[PDB]
């Protein structure tokens, strides 16, 4: 399709079932969540999209903001914005529907998905790695790329999402996601180089499967495996997710040598999109 709709806030009301905020498992519409607001399972014009209802002035300046970057970022990797909603009570923005939903989702295989093998990790990797090539060969820097924010669409191509964080350098409002924060990130700094810092903690998802913090788990943050693996406490062999019959070490290994190029600590030495695009494609180089 070639625009952007104007959608009535009791359309997008109606086609989700008025925003139902039971799961799509027991019968309703969620299907994400956060302090963005909520996304849910709509059908509009004969198809499915997700509707994100926001959740004053300040906030009509972010739906804004996120319409005006959504409108200049449009690549195969990255989520597709198809319309918004602003007459009515709250704030909507409408986008394509991805029927496997997250990356993290599917790691951890919700609602009785099978695991994803490793061969279409890698090709999940290759294709969030172009979707951040696009960004900063933009002039942008995503700011909280997370697993969570890496979506799959009906062949599994990977698409980087939630763009409300994105910035067109010392800040005193610090956003993002911890757990997978590069150390100037969280002291207030704004540079592409923290997204690959990210990165490299979802690559790390990717090879062994674990979220990228639990409390119930030692250590509890998943960057913190590449010092013991350094320190030859344990080694890559040991986090390998056991829910895959078709990994290998040297393509695992070789995944593992990008993922901790990214996570150097002097975010000088960490290696542009670009190299981390040139090393993700020579993994399966033929
Ligand atoms: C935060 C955000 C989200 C989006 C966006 N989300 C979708 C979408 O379709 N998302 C999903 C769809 N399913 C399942 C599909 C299978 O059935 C259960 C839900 N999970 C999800 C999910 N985990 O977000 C499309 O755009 C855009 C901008 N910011």
């Amino acid at each position: 399709d070639t625009r952007f709709h104007s959608f009535s806030f009791y359309e997008l009301k109606n086609v989700t079932n008025n925003f139902d905020e039971r799961p799509i498992s027991v019968g309703g519409n969620k299907m994400g969540e956060g302090g963005f607001g909520v996304v849910y399972k709509g059908y509009v014009n004969n198809t499915t999209v997700a509707v994100k209802k926001l959740a004053t002035e300040e906030l009509k300046q972010q739906f804004d903001q996120e319409i005006k970057v959504m409108a200049k970022c449009q690549h195969e990797n990255l989520v597709e914005l198809l319309g918004f909603s602003s007459d009515g009570d709250d704030l909507c923005l409408v986008y394509v529907y991805m029927p496997n939903g997250s990356l993290l989702d599917r790691l951890s295989c919700l609602d009785g998905t099978p695991p994803l093998s490793w061969h279409m990790r890698c090709k999940i990797a290759q294709g969030a790695a172009n979707g951040i090539n696009f960004l900063h060969e933009n002039h942008h820097i995503h700011r909280d790329i997370k697993s969570a924010n890496i979506l799959l669409d009906e062949a599994f191509t990977a698409k980087i999402s939630d763009f409300g964080l994105a910035r067109a350098v010392m800040t005193s409002r610090i956003v993002g996601t911890t757990a997978y924060m590069a150390p100037e990130a969280l002291r207030g700094e704004i540079t592409p180089k923290s997204d690959i810092y990210s990165f490299g903690v979802v690559l790390l998802e990717i090879i062994t499967g674990l979220p990228a913090v639990d409390e119930h788990r030692e250590p509890q943050l998943l960057l913190d495996i590449k010092e013991e693996i350094e320190d030859e406490e344990k080694t890559i062999e040991d986090y390998i997710d056991k829910k895959m019959n078709d990994a290998d070490s040297t393509s695992v290994e070789a995944m593992y040598s990008v993922a901790s190029q990214c996570l150097h600590e002097k975010k000088n030495k960490r290696p542009d999109i670009k190299k981390v695009q040139q090393l993700l494609q020579e993994m399966t180089a033929s």
